[PDB]
């Protein structure tokens, strides 16, 4: 399994509803889900070494981890957490969030590689998901 590649996205699903449920405001949420909503991703992988950039119209995020060692993040509504990245299943990994400071919805991000090629995304706050699909360019 290589993660490697520019992906486009083909499909989403819940992606405003999540940030409803996480308190955002309407209005801030239709920014993010105008702005948001064919985001660039880039992945380069070397073995355990990931790096990731999504890129959409006013955000560029670039994340850099090693499975199994913590970093730092933020959460998709914009707090600061420590996050660790583990493979789930040979094709499938999951980025737990732990909060630096205070309590708050359990969240989360996964990606997985498809047999077919397709990289699926999805990002939970507690019991709601969004889910994403992209293939690659
Ligand atoms: C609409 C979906 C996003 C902006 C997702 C971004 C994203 C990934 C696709 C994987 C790495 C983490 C994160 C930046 C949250």
């Amino acid at each position: 399994p290589n993660f490697s590649g520019n992906w486009k996205i083909i499909r989403s699903e819940n992606f405003e509803e999540l940030l409803k449920v996480l308190g955002v405001n309407v209005m801030l949420r239709k920014i993010a889900v105008a702005a948001a909503s064919k985001p660039a991703v880039e992945i380069k992988q070397e073995g355990d070494t990931f790096y990731i950039k999504v890129s959409t119209t006013v955000r560029t995020t670039e994340i850099n981890f090693k499975v199994g060692e913590e970093f730092e993040e933020q959460t998709v509504d914009g707090r600061p957490c420590k996050s660790l990245v583990k493979w789930e299943s040979e094709n499938k990994m999951v980025c737990e969030q732990k909060l630096l400071k205070g309590e708050g919805p359990k969240t989360s991000w996964t990606l997985e590689l498809t047999n077919d090629g397709e990289l699926i995304d999805t990002m939970t706050a507690d019991d709601v998901v969004c889910t994403k699909v992209f293939v690659r360019e």
